[PDB]
């Protein structure tokens, strides 16, 4: 420390004490201050505006249901099936004849497509289809069987009449069958202009019904699908833009405010890397050996660090929010992580504002003191953690629906030790104690040890973990 | 301290050690001991007059819903509907064909209104009507729309007959309808007089029943409510008051009792006031500076703050419960919130009774050593718990119910830190795992972090501060 | 300490050490291992044959429930009801129907009862009666009711045919009455002897079918109601009692073993009540002041009024199950709390034999230190745990069913700190929303603060509390 | 320690230090890193292949549940029965009518079994029987019933046409009748050869209806029962081992890998008793007294113990997962607990590689110091939680339904006890309110004191124990 006091212990600096050595306004300080409420109010904006586009979206998949399926009670959506020959003949021809009859007995002026698109003809808008397999002859008893697997689409078309037979004619080959689904396609207006005051935009649904037989056992599922294609209508109104002009002179700003942000919070970062240079420089080696890659990150602190990256996935998300005025794309699975994830890297930089008071450092300095030790223990359970789920996997596997796949037994070990759905699953184990009890005694073994291990012991490290590391910052 | 030993350490004092120097009977003390034993006793000869006159209310509503809606079975009020054109009529109808009809086929002899209220004529009792857009002409694939929103207001006016037409020509037009209301009123007599031995009230609903049609949408929600408009009822009968002389007269004790308790305890805050001119006007900057805006505040106690205060929420409550012998008042949503509020603050001064004990006092001044540190750190938790609202408000939003308003996702992410429905949020994720399958991955990052943060390490807080304040009150 | 150090400290004492002073084998102290291995005996032979005898009763009354009631369907026994005219016409006259055609279409030959008690005639087996006010004439809108509360019988009886009309003319007045009731018995024999292998059961049903309408709002519950009246039936076969030796020889054991181990236990209080003479009396106030009431107690040990007590309890439970053979009594609800809560007695005291071990006693004897601080502050809690109960009753009481009765509320606010029904809590708040939106307000400001004051802070005192505790048993 | 430091020190021996003194590459180490990635990848690809055969097996008992019974709704699998004598007869003739036009309904091609077993004829197919006692003659209020138990079979017979009346005249006895069962088989041809690519199986049902009555209530229970008898079906085509050489040669490795880590870490066992010859037998009892049983399992360390018992259940489970290819074994209940239980062995025996780690040692040892205490503390409370297991069973036991059996006890007490349906039992308890009134009043006694002792003191011992043996590894 020869020559750079007044310059090296200005970097390590208390923003505090910025006034008493040369003095300037937090202009660099208040413009993170800025982005709080900046991308919060971006984001409740547009929340609001994804809120209404979808409870118009997914009440219509459940007046679809109503008027299309027969038999459609709510709460099934997954014990919903056909069992009969004759149940599937009459859930065919009533999705079909309430399509021929749909603007006489529903409600909300759909019109249809006249499509012209690849599962279509020139001047069709329902299409039933087959799938089966082309060479097949199968007999138990009689055990020659020959597959030969290759899908033959026999395709029915019929048109909508509005101003004022083929189909009826329809084999399935059951013992021959995979699937038989529906297409087609509804317009519609959103007529929900209250909070616009402009023109409301113009939806345009897929509807796919699917008779799906892959399991081969006697149970064909029966289902429902839309993907609501959006775009612009072709209008002859005028002044549209009066009240367009409130929403997008926002959203440039927050590519402004978080680039303007990105330029300064990057700069920070290039002046710790010259201050490396200065300070390793002049200490030509004098204690010995100085750099064992610790000594640099000194510089590299973890928060300039992530207000950079989360500037990056601002600025990726801003850009793909400007696709609602006229662009064609359709992606929101995209658009939201990179504005939801953003948003959660903004509020935990308050952290650092919380940072520099003398009563709130020891409160927050205890999680980086246990938050290895937290860690390192997090890699001697979770290798036990492992090893109770394929042993429930295969075991508890074919008697039970929770334990069936790792996506789900890892959700059902994860509750069970938390305290939620615990006696769910022990009263679940007694339906099979006459069927093969001996499987039954292993899962008084499984959820005895497994839960009073993680529980009394393991819950239990971590709060003796957090007090022993709680003593040694006053003590 | 120079002159007022005698005084200024009589102020500071442990209520048992006022017998020994001068001596007088606590009748300061033991009046709040009456205020425990007569505000109580308010609350609960009031709760349960309260809980007679719902438990009839909400038992015409469950009678309503079954004799005036057309399949309306048990357990569905938000998932029923009506999904076509003709459901929609013979919904209407049923409801005025058991209006028509309602002195022959219902149980409870209820009676017509023959109304001359607003939306009534001179001599009508029954009301249906209509809300439509009064221009308006959509068609999707020839996008010429007109919207011009103005609700024109077409009721059909029908009476009851009693003593031994013009409402089925009726069109909705339904690409233009907003909502089909229907109005009319109900007397009945409440013949629940076992508990009150004299006149019971009688009573008026007004049963609203709306066909609702704002999402244009396909699906129509049915419901139904009620006001249930009380006054008395012009009686022919004689001594009613011989029951009522045992309730009114216990009332304006409380107003006297809780008045007289804030004559004695404003004036200990008058006296604390006092005393503080006596400290610091004889400490003549003696020490340099005194007042620093902590030292004034050391005769300001917490307990009398608090007995002034639940004296004016009581008094507040007790007036607004003397209209219910003939005043037209008909709100108890304030009423009881006035009342249960100071009933709360009243139970909470036992504590100070507690206080004055040796072996209890350690077990509550621990809790305010660390009422900083856990109000503290409750502030650096509160910027990360608004972070994970936002991010999964947005990510998880069109796809679960669950998570669909700050309302509701601040709920659902709160119980589950605490351990409550949490494995029903897991099997929910996983409806959507074919569908758009890069949002099931990140359902996943996002519901392991945020419940291995509050759980395993912010939980783990609140018990190391708790037992870190524990050890400074005997070490 | 001069005379009897061979005798005070032989009252003081080890029982391990009892073999090296003078010795001898433990009679006194294996007695009691016995009454482990005799008293639960007889509770798992006891309760095997009460969980025989419930099995059958409570399928029963599933099975007159589907025959006796009209749309019954399972899951409902609280929302099903009569809400129109005629269906309360149509579920008496079903009920009588099947009641006259019992052997005809019912399963499991039960017989009719020729009754002779007090709500029948001399030859009847069926009486459905009516209650209704003696004078009432009400009408809203013209407001001169008058009652008299005095209850009118008119049954009506009609006897059961077997061997190959005054019913059917029976008028209400709906606006009159109170409740309608339904009266017959049904003898059935027991056809479960696969474990007796003797003369088994003859019981005697008593259905109760109740039309009760005291709320007199347009809802009238019906419900069904049995006591299963149980003597022995008058058999002509022999040798009964083959079995029978096998039971009642093992049930005058207890009354042994129990009253020869009070005996020995009571022997051991009178001892150790003469050596408080032999102490205190040489000891002719020497030290000053001798008892204040604590040193007298010292003598006493918790551990023999605990196997007294249970005793009395054991011995008062033995005498009751002796009425099975025989006896005209019914009354289980008494036998087994005397038998329960003994048994729950027997088996605390092996946490004596766990005292005298110098690794367990560690454990346990933190559990007599803390046993003072933990039950102080329950005192400082279960003041603060009854002031939310009265806040809750009375605001969210007539919106809310959960929070009706403080039975109800103080189990719904002590699940709801311990980490269950939370969010079923939450989401039955919001349905009130739009409804009067300040108790929805007052809603989140009540179930956040109570719910982060007993977790966060008062949950955590219970540990510090126990950790408090321990180290002063070791450091 | 005169002769040995070159050997018994080198017994003793962190395996990092093993290249400083001799060195040699670990063939010995990293053989048990291969069984990580052999063990784990034999049970992903046996259970992704258990799973779509149960996924078929249970998908066809659904199936099958539609189309032989009658009236059969989803969730009903308990609560399903026949209460009237013609509902029997109308649920036997549904589920023969069902089957004697089985092809002509039903989807899947089934095929009939033409049957030459024991509850079979020499041409039948379907076998229903009775069973009822040959002897009895029972009468209620003429108390002379006779029983004489021997079960008589009149088991009748039917076979099914397919290519283009004994049974209808049926008579049951029902004051007589035991159960009434239904015997039948189906083949049929697993399709599901997607990921297969060869020859699929061919199974071999066995569906069981059973008319169980053995409670003589009035209620008669109905089910299904199938058994999946599965074998290979006699093929006329070539070349389906292109496949199977692909699965079969990757299972004899781990006969191999196993086994020969069982060479090698069972002769280190070896190693370690010939090293005890070493140490005491030059220590010619030279301080005293040397062996104490405690002083010997020194050498006997606990990984290695645990790697022999892992090799045994794994080469105990490889032999038995042979039996799929063509042998006519058919138990997967012995099988998967063989694999599953040591694959959790397996995955546990990481932490012997984390063991070797100056900072993951901290987080282990803790776990070997608090073992003993957190184990004896164990047996103090599960002698106080089995005194609650009696007393609520016999007194809770006739009015609830979740406290029937000790089975089932000791499942909702647990349960319980970590905050997980705890509102549902308090609710249960208040539906017997005016039922036996001071039932209710134990209830709230009962459910009091056990969820604030396991909650509120013992859980809190085992925060105390693990903190008490945290302090005792650093200070
Ligand atoms: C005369 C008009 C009517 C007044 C009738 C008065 C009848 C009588 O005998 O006087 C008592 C009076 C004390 O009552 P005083 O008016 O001062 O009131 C004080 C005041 O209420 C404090 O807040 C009380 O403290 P705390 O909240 O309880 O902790 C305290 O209660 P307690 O100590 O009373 O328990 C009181 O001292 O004496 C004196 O004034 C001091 C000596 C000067 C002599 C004054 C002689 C009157
Ligand atoms: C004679 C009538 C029948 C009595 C048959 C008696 C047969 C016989 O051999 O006498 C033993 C008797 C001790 O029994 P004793 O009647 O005093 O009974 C004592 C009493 O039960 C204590 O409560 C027991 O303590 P603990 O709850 O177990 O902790 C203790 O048990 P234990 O120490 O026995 O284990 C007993 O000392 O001796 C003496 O009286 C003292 C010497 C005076 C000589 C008396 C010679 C009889
Ligand atoms: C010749 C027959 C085939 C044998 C081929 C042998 C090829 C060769 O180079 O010999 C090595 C052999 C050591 O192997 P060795 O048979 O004694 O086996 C030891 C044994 O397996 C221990 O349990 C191992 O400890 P750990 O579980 O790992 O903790 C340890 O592993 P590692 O230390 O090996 O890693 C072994 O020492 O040397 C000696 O015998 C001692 C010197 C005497 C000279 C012996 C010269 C052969």
């Amino acid at each position: 420390e020869e020559d750079l006091r007044r310059r090296l212990k200005y970097f390590f600096m208390s923003p505090c004490d910025k006034f008493r050595a040369k003095g300037r306004k937090p202009c660099k300080l208040m413009l993170q201050v800025v982005k709080i409420l900046v991308v919060t109010v971006q984001l409740i904006l547009f929340g609001l505006s994804n809120q209404l586009a979808v409870t118009f979206r997914e009440e219509n998949t459940i007046a679809f249901r109503h008027l299309f399926l027969l038999g459609y009670s709510d709460g099934a959506d997954d014990t919903f099936a056909a069992y009969t020959r004759e149940q599937l003949y009459q859930a065919i021809f009533h999705a079909v004849d309430q399509y021929l009859a749909l603007p006489d007995v529903s409600l909300g002026r759909y019109a249809y497509v006249r499509g012209g698109g690849d599962p279509w003809t020139n001047g069709s808008g329902l299409a039933l289809c087959q799938r089966y397999y082309h060479r097949g002859h199968v007999d138990p008893a009689n055990d020659t069987f020959d597959i030969d697997p290759m899908v033959v689409t026999d395709c029915i078309q019929v048109d909508p009449p509005e101003r004022p037979s083929s189909y009826k004619n329809l084999t399935l080959k059951f013992h021959k069958l995979v699937n038989v689904t529906i297409h087609f396609r509804l317009k519609t207006i959103n007529l929900q202009s209250l909070i616009n005051n402009e023109i409301p935009d113009c939806y345009t649904f897929s509807v796919l019904i699917t008779f799906d037989n892959k399991a081969h056992s006697g149970r064909i599922p029966i289902s429902l699908e839309t993907q609501a294609h959006i775009q612009e209508c072709k209008h002859p109104s005028v002044f549209q833009h009066g009240d367009n002009s409130f929403r997008l002179l926002f959203d440039v700003v927050v590519i402004l405010t978080c680039s303007l942000s990105f330029l300064l919070c990057a700069r920070s970062l290039l002046r710790g890397f010259l201050l490396q240079n200065e300070f390793v420089g002049f200490m030509w080696r004098q204690r010995g050996r100085v750099i064992s890659l610790w000594e640099r990150l000194e510089f590299v602190n973890g928060w300039y660090i992530l207000l950079v990256t989360s500037d990056v996935l601002t600025i990726s998300g801003t850009i793909m929010k400007i696709g609602i005025e006229a662009k064609n794309l359709a992606s929101y699975d995209v658009c939201s992580i990179l504005l939801g994830t953003s948003t959660l890297l903004v509020w935990v930089g308050v952290i650092r504002y919380l940072t520099f008071f003398h009563n709130y450092n020891i409160l927050i300095a205890t999680l980086r003191v246990a938050l290895p030790s937290v860690m390192r223990f997090c890699c001697c359970v979770a290798v036990i953690y492992l090893g109770y789920c394929f042993c429930g996997w295969i075991v508890l596997g074919p008697y039970h629906v929770k334990f069936r796949s790792l996506s789900m037994v890892s959700e059902c070990l994860f509750s069970l030790i938390n305290g939620d759905d615990m006696f769910v699953t022990f009263a679940a184990m007694q339906a099979q104690q006459g069927r093969s009890s001996l499987v039954w005694l292993f899962s008084q073994l499984y959820l005895y040890s497994f839960i009073s291990l993680f529980i009394y012991m393991v819950l239990s490290l971590f709060i003796a973990l957090i007090t022993g590391a709680y003593d040694t910052i006053k003590h």
